[PDB]
């Protein structure tokens, strides 16, 4: 199991136009298009992404190529941010997917908010950790998602993928 495979269980690969678990416009595998109401501004930003006009929809090559830049400014931007840089540092293989996955989904603001639980992480505290990562907003909201990724930092193996 690789970051790769591990998004593409969480996020899933939809090739029209679909919302959000927050209702916001996606495509492909959880790129987010546009926080605008309008399914114009989203039809839009998504020509200017993908270079055509794609009236809403793309193909799989297309999917995948957007996947790939999200993956890589996803882990480019936890090594410029001074607060998760540290702790991806710290961690071994596995754990940094947790991480990576973290970033893709709720962007490097708001997991560097993450403060108590970056420190416990970092101290390599795993029960701790998971149980502060748990008393947020993310898990109450996305909680199957939440516990595969909390039990990979607890653990540290792919368990919680492997049934998937």
């Amino acid at each position: 199991m690789n970051i790769f495979e591990m998004l593409r269980i969480d996020e899933g690969l939809r090739l029209k136009i679909y919302k959000d678990t927050e209702g916001y416009y996606t495509i492909g595998i959880g790129h987010l298009l546009t926080k605008s109401p309008d399914l114009n501004a989203a039809k839009s930003e998504l020509d200017k992404a993908i270079g055509r006009n794609c009236n809403g929809v793309i193909t799989k090559d297309e999917a995948e190529k957007l996947f790939n830049q999200d993956v890589d400014a996803a882990v480019r931007g936890i090594l410029r941010n001074a607060k998760l840089k540290p702790v991806y540092d710290s961690l071994d293989a596995v754990r940094r997917c947790a991480l990576i996955n973290m970033v893709f989904q709720m962007g490097e603001t708001g997991v560097a908010g993450f403060t108590n639980s970056l420190r416990m992480l970092q101290q390599k505290r795993w029960d701790e950790a998971a149980v502060n990562l748990a008393k947020s907003r993310w898990y109450n909201q996305t909680p199957n998602r939440a516990k595969r990724v909390i039990t990979t930092f607890r653990t540290g193996t792919w368990d919680a993928y492997k049934n998937l």
